[PDB]
This record gives structure tokens, C-alpha cells and sequence, in this order.
């Protein structure tokens, strides 16, 4: 089997991608964040607390008629903003694209944090990381991904974001016309359950590449490209004024400026970032500071290739018994 679904982002800035999930019976349509760095599919449902729920489309699970309560199940999960959501579980049928798995656990929330009220066109999220950082307790559960893979053609799934415009997720198979020249894959190390991987370095606008290892995750619930303080403060020292705003939380630029591109490096592969993929523009309205899409990853632990460096490539998760990630231009 395969599936294919268009994701869109959810405003001006790329701030995040939303993708529509049918589940239940009849299909109750949700526009899910696909998150390849956590675990959990968790939707805004009919127990979410109402003063939490502010324009998002909820999940009824009564109004499934193949949902069951997955009985004594719960999970609690926190992001990396320090956003999080709670509640218990059902089981019941998901489809993503044409591709079906029944008997997903839909995490229902019970609570979530003011970042998700906030976030109207976030009805949810659906986690593509390794099932390892599952959070439901006490029997942890499966993604979707892994409860599809041995049926799909190819145990894959692809991510082609727009920068600005809509991309595409596919499941099972690898869309030969959406890139240019060839993938280069790369090693995973799933000992954190992430997609783990290790750039082979990296250059800032017409620079030289420099060689030097960077091990990082790509993470498609990650808005920006958070990377080592060396090379975070080498790419910003070449944009006149840009600096580090402890107000603001990371690097500003005027936005005077035009911004030089960035390249990582997968293997001997380059994969370049244009300029504008970095600018996420004025700081508030009116504003004549920018907010920069690459920032330090020093308080995080962990070096993020968020949707700002995804974007730029033509990603496969490859979930063979020996995980790759690949990446090729587009
Ligand atoms: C801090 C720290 C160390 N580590 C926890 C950082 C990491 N953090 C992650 C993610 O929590 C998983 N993916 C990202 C994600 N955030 C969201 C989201 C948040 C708020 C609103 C809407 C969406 N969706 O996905 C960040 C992986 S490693
Ligand atoms: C212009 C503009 C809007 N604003 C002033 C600047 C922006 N701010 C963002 C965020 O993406 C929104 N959330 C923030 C955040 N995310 C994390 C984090 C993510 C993953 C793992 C660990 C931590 N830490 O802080 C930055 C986009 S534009």
C-alpha cells in the first residue's frame, strides 16, 4: 500500500505544516502536525477542557463507530518549547492520504497548554519519531508509520515541504519526480528515538565548506534550524547588524537585509538553504527587526534540522531494519 497527502503550512512565516487525517467511521477529519521528532498522535477531541479549545476541529470518539477506549491508557507529553498536552486513549481507524492502519491509538486530550489553544489550525499531532518515545502508559503504543510499514510497498515515508506553499508526505514509496539529481542517504542512530544523523558540515553563503561533524536530528515539528553556537555566530557574522537578542530569545537582523544561503553537507552531498528560507521577519508588526531561522542549539542539548533546513531537501525516512535518512536538491 501506499498513501499521499498534501501539508500546508499553517500561516505567513512556515511557523508549522498541517496535513489532514481521517479518523474514525464516518471520517472525522483533522489537520494533524506531522512530527518526525516525537511519538504520539494526539488530537483535540470532545474531552479536551473547553476553556483549552479555541477554533480547532475536535475529535468525537462517540461518534466513531470503530473507536474503543484503549481501557487505563494514558500519556503525557511535553515539547521542546516547553509546550505539552495530556489525556487517555482510544483505538480506532486512521488514514493519511489513502493509506489506512486500524486500530491506531488516538491520544485524546484531556489538557493541553496554552500554545496549543493559541494555535488554531493545529488540530493536533501525529508523531513520526521511533516508537521507542511513545508516551502511553502502561503499554506503549505504535505510531503510524510503524503500524503501516509492513504493509507498504517500501517501509518509507517522504517529506517534500514548501517553503511558503504546500508540500507532500508520502507513505511507501519515493516520488522519482520530486527531486533533482540523485538522494544521498546518510546513517541513523535511533538510540534516542529520534532520526538522528550526522552532517558532514557546512557553508555560509559563496564560502568554502568546512568539514566537521554535526550530529542532529530531522525534525519536522521544528520550525527553525538550530545548530552549534560556532557556526550559528559564523553564518550570523556576515549580516551587518545581526546579533543575539536575549529579549527577543535568539539572533534579530535588520530587515534591511538580504540574508547569504547555508549549506550542510549529507556525505559528499550538499543540500543549500536560500537566503529567504532564513528570514522569519519582523519580530512584531511593524517591526524593523527580523527573526533569524538559524539559531543556537547551546540551551536545547540537541542540534535540530527543523523545517527551515528540511524545506531545502527532499527528505526520506527510510524505516528498513537498518534506518537512513535521505536527502537529495529539489
Ligand atoms: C528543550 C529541549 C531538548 N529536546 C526536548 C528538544 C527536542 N524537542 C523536540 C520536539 O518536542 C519534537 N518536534 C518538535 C515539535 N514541537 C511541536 C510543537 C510545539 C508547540 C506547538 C506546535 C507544535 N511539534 O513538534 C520539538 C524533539 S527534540
Ligand atoms: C518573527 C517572528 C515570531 N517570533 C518573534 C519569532 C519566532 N519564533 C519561532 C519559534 O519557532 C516559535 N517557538 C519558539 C521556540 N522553539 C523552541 C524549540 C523548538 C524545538 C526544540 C526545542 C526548542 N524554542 O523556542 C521559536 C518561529 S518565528
Amino acid at each position: 500500500s501506499t498513501g499521499s497527502a498534501t501539508t500546508t503550512p499553517i500561516d505567513s512565516l512556515d511557523d508549522a505544516y498541517i496535513t489532514p487525517v481521517q479518523i474514525g467511521t464516518p471520517a472525522q477529519t483533522l489537520n494533524l502536525d506531522f512530527d518526525t521528532g516525537s511519538s504520539d498522535l494526539w488530537v483535540f477531541s470532545s474531552e479536551t477542557t473547553a476553556s483549552e479549545v479555541d477554533g480547532q476541529t475536535i475529535y468525537t470518539p462517540s461518534k466513531s463507530t470503530t473507536a474503543k477506549l484503549l481501557s487505563g491508557a494514558t500519556w503525557s507529553i511535553s515539547y521542546g518549547d516547553g509546550s505539552s498536552s495530556s489525556g487517555d486513549v482510544y483505538t480506532d481507524t486512521v488514514s493519511v492520504g489513502g493509506l489506512t492502519v486500524t486500530g491506531q491509538a488516538v491520544e485524546s486530550a484531556k489538557k493541553v497548554s496554552s500554545s496549543f489553544t493559541e494555535d488554531s489550525t493545529i488540530d493536533g499531532l501525529l508523531g513520526l519519531a521511533f516508537s521507542t518515545l511513545n508516551t502511553v502508559s502502561p503499554t506503549q503504543q505504535k505510531t503510524f508509520f510503524d503500524n503501516a510499514k509492513a504493509s507498504l510497498d517500501s517501509p518509507v515515508f517522504t517529506a517534500d515541504l514548501g517553503y511558503h506553499a504546500p508540500g507532500t508526505y508520502n507513505f511507501g514509496f519515493i516520488d522519482t519526480t520530486a527531486y533533482t539529481g540523485s538522494i544521498t542517504y546518510t546513517a541513523v542512530s535511533t538510540k534516542q528515538g529520534f532520526w538522528e544523523w550526522t552532517s558532514t558540515g557546512y557553508a555560509v553563503g559563496s564560502g568554502t565548506f568546512k568539514s566537521t561533524s554535526i550530529d542532529g536530528i530531522a525534525d519536522t515539528g521544528t520550525t527553525l534550524l538550530y545548530l552549534p553556537a560556532t557556526v550559528v555566530s559564523a553564518y550570523w557574522a556576515q549580516v551587518s547588524g545581526a546579533k543575539s537578542s536575549s529579549s527577543v530569545g535568539g539572533y534579530v537582523f535588520p530587515c534591511s537585509a538580504t540574508l547569504p544561503s547555508f549549506t550542510f553537507g549529507v556525505g559528499s552531498a550538499r543540500i543549500v538553504i536560500p537566503g529567504d528560507y532564513i528570514d522569519f521577519g519582523p519580530i512584531s508588526t511593524g517591526s524593523s527587526s527580523c527573526f533569524g531561522g538559524i539559531q543556537s542549539s547551546a540551551g536545547i542539548g540537541i542540534n535540530i534540522f527543523g523545517d527551515v533546513a528540511l524545506k531545502a531537501a527532499f527528505v526520506v525516512f527510510n524505516g528498513a531494519t537498518t534506518p537512513t535518512l535521505g536527502f537529495a536538491s529539489k
